[PDB]
């Protein structure tokens, strides 16, 4: 048989629904969504961590004359001087007033430690959900995961249930992020091969050991200081250390509705929120004839009592007739309250005690048992505990909270003058076609 | 110094422009665009290509029992018969009139010649664009490359020039496309996971080599056959010899602004749409002083010929007087044409000639030598040949088209008439008053 059900997004909350044929038993369904698993497209767009710099043995023309050259390392640069009198622990090496010249030439590349300290930059874009179910329909369980899109089905025993697609879109994630250590931070990065000395990414990688790099720093080299060689040169703080001690706080305790995140999948998981369409296709084997299933004969409801809360707070009480023996599904055909069991031992006139919960504290509403039904009325208390994490609104609002009592207050208390009005203003035409008589 | 100009997307056209400086003369700028490379950010989905079954040696019992297993093989599928007498060149191996049993079971993969015929399907997004200039200012000519994004200036002589963003969007790149053996076909694959027998990606798998595998094509197994020991199978045609045959033609005869795309970046290259903004910053030291530049005297400009077309097919004279030796520049200071030569030696009293080319046959505008610039009106005819590819509208036609004498007949063409009417108005009123002097 085939049958479609929307859900709301919310794991480890079984729903519980029934699919009805003339001739047989109604099976009871039940559906819970095990986990999920939100996993969006990624694009690797560079690398950075903390830099060493470079200062090479300079380049000293010892009476003579040299150049500024170039070359591809990043941020590389160099510049010259003359004149200079470089010494040394042996004395000085060489001396000519003007001859002498110094040339020097600087560069960076990602520190040894960068391996494993270094953090990257990703592109992401268009989100696509996965989502693990447990589908029990019959005492036939089944464990199954599928994409939300309508075009997939999961497989599991081979068979097809198509869902989604999803009532809403919701992403933590902006189009840029930035990942380290296993953290993924809210970032808006600038492009490959934009830099701005210090500021975050000055220094680009397309691998993590990638020869070719680039940066830009702001390194502008200094003067020879007196009569000692050595390379004076200046350069402005990594942006990597910066953005560490301000990169605010981790996506992980900011996202909306729990959401769990790794970083290997770049994934979001138990992440619940909107609502998801599904179609779901079931063998005829499964289903069981009428005549085999028991019959019931007036049954009533009682309710031993109730207090409105969020677990499984109310109680029902049913005494049944039937003329067989076997095992009936149970199902509260109104949304406001849902039960806690599927099924139990029959009997030829047996009772029982079930749980459920609800919505409103207006216990008003009709219950089915095997294919027969019957009404339920009574009121349940608030209780005196209010905070509490366990499961609880398995069941929305929908402006039912009203009393019985309310709505008695309610249309006792407008008004229906009009119908006074009318009447005035027709004794008012009668009178005035008599005064008319005159 | 600083600037800012605005060029249409198009691939080796020139285009001259001016930097106007007091005590500086103007110096002629170059912009020409090597080629342009559009690469957009890609995703890879999944593998497929033409498949080969499996039908392994079937698992008899003789005169006993078997049963159907489970494996995690793609398209995996197992059945059982029992009353079976297989026969072989040395005669029955075993017969048992019900106890013998019989059990096949059947699979797929890739076919070994896959490592090369294999197609990938491929979610693309977020088209971004790289382009190659050549910039020459005052002979100093530079070759770079930068995204058109306005953050990132690319280096050429470490001279920071930003463009853009485009003026507008072009992508003949859908969402989902599929590549195959150096092709692009734009296609709409389905999902991951989600297959139909006899259709296009009946065959999926993360790597050309991944172990895991998943399909679905169809395959039901058949009664074993009469007396010779066998696998009779069934399964659909493969969807990738399906779509071969009508997957359509390439991208490539079939995209907008002539692309040239290519696979292993998955790209396009010079293709021409729309128009860049542009920031260039230029070192004050290539300026020139204008005392340094020679001075002109009482220039006059001559047409000694130009037929309206598409190369520089418009000439031009020009008659000047100087106190000075050197070179100056010359420009269009009218967008309608565009000269072909940007400077030449210039002499006390010697006079050049000049092409150029324009997009209407109305060559009135006015042309700067040096700093002075002078006007020049003429009348240029439409060619004969009207059939070329070389570059042509190197300036967008501006309704300019219409002709003087066009212009002449239209202004005296518009009557005054409600002149006449005002005048006719005025005199009755003069009149009525006359008349009410009665
Ligand atoms: C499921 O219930 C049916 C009767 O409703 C019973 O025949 C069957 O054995 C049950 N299956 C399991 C696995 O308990
Ligand atoms: C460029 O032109 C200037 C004068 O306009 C001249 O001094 C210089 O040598 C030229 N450079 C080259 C490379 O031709």
């Amino acid at each position: 048989f085939e049958h479609a059900t929307t859900v709301p997004n919310v794991p480890g909350i079984p729903y519980k629904a029934l699919v009805e044929r003339a001739g047989y038993a109604p099976l009871n369904l039940e559906i819970t969504v095990v986990s999920s698993e939100l996993t969006p497209s990624t694009n690797k767009e560079y690398v950075t961590c903390k830099f060493h710099t470079v200062v090479p043995s300079p380049q000293v023309k010892c009476c003579g004359s040299l150049e500024c050259k170039a070359s591809s390392k990043a941020d590389y640069t160099c510049r010259v001087f003359g004149g200079v009198y470089p010494f040394m622990w042996g004395g000085a090496q060489c001396f000519c007033d003007s001859e002498n010249t110094q040339l020097s030439e600087a560069y960076v590349e990602f520190a040894p430690d960068c391996t494993i300290d270094h953090a990257v930059a990703l592109k992401v874009h268009t989100a696509a959900l996965k989502v693990g179910l447990r589908i029990v329909y019959g005492n036939t369980t089944a464990r199954l995961d599928t994409f939300v899109n309508g075009v997939t089905p999961g497989s599991s025993r081979d068979l097809k249930v198509i869902a989604g697609p999803i009532s809403a879109a919701f992403s933590p994630f902006d189009h840029k992020v930035v990942i380290r250590k296993g953290l993924v931070y809210n970032y808006d990065f600038p492009e490959y091969g934009a830099m701005n000395p210090g500021a975050f990414g000055d220094i680009q990688a397309s691998s993590l050991d990638a020869t070719d790099i680039v940066a830009r720093t702001d390194i502008r080299l200094l003067k020879p200081s007196v009569k000692n060689i050595h390379v004076p040169y200046t350069q402005a703080v990594s942006g990597y250390e910066m953005w560490k001690n301000n990169s605010g706080r981790p996506l992980q305790e900011t996202a909306p509705f729990g959401c769990k995140i790794e970083v290997e999948p770049l994934r979001a998981t138990n992440c619940a929120y909107g609502h998801i369409p599904i179609s779901i296709d079931i063998p005829d084997a499964a289903f069981v004839r009428s005549s085999e299933s028991p019959t019931i004969l007036e049954v009533s409801c009682t309710v031993a009592d109730c207090i409105y809360s969020a677990d499984f707070g109310g109680s029902l009480t049913l005494q049944y007739k039937a003329n067989r023996e076997g095992h009936c599904p149970v199902h509260s055909h109104s949304t406001t309250a849902v039960l806690k069991e599927a099924t139990t031992h029959v009997t030829a006139t047996g009772s029982i005690t079930l749980h459920f919960s609800t919505s409103s504290p207006q216990a008003n509403f009709i219950v089915s048992l095997c294919g027969k039904k019957t009404t339920c009325n009574a009121e349940c208390k608030p209780p005196a505990d209010h905070i509490i994490g366990e499961p609880h609104k398995v069941d929305q609002e929908f402006q039912a909270a009203v009393s019985k009592t309310s709505w008695n207050w309610l249309l006792a208390l407008f008004g229906g003058a009009s119908s006074l009005i009318v009447v005035g203003l027709i004794v008012l035409v009668c009178s005035s076609m008599l005064i008319n008589t005159r």
